[PDB]
């Protein structure tokens, strides 16, 4: 669906977030 | 569900940005 | 029902996420 | 309902989060 | 409605969060 | 929707808290 | 779907977050 596939791109997003903290390092 | 599926996923993308303070 | 418990789970990792802030700059 | 309670609990998540970021200051 | 409402009141705290960062990196 | 707007009202959130990030450099 | 294309906004703007949490760490 529509918004389950939304959904998974916003914890994509989320682990790009994660990698961007773990580049302090 | 996939929308439930969906947003355990977004949980286990939080808890790896708190995991990446420590890291 | 899985979506409310989902979002728990998310409301959860959002806590832990606080407590690492809270300790990492309480060094 | 159960839906809107815990998007309640999110907020109150996200609350935490800066308040913690309010005693870094 | 309820959840609308509660959406709101997530936003409004990804609003607060944003001051404090702020704040904290302005404590610098 | 009212609930579609909501959701909007979030990721404007974010973006502030974005630009919070892009004013720090 | 006004629903999922909201979600999609939120998501670009966690991008949009990651990518000023990189310039961060960049500048330093």
């Amino acid at each position: 669906g529509e918004i389950a596939k939304a959904l998974r791109e916003i914890a994509k997003a989320l682990r790009e977030x994660a990698w961007a903290h773990r580049e302090e390092a």
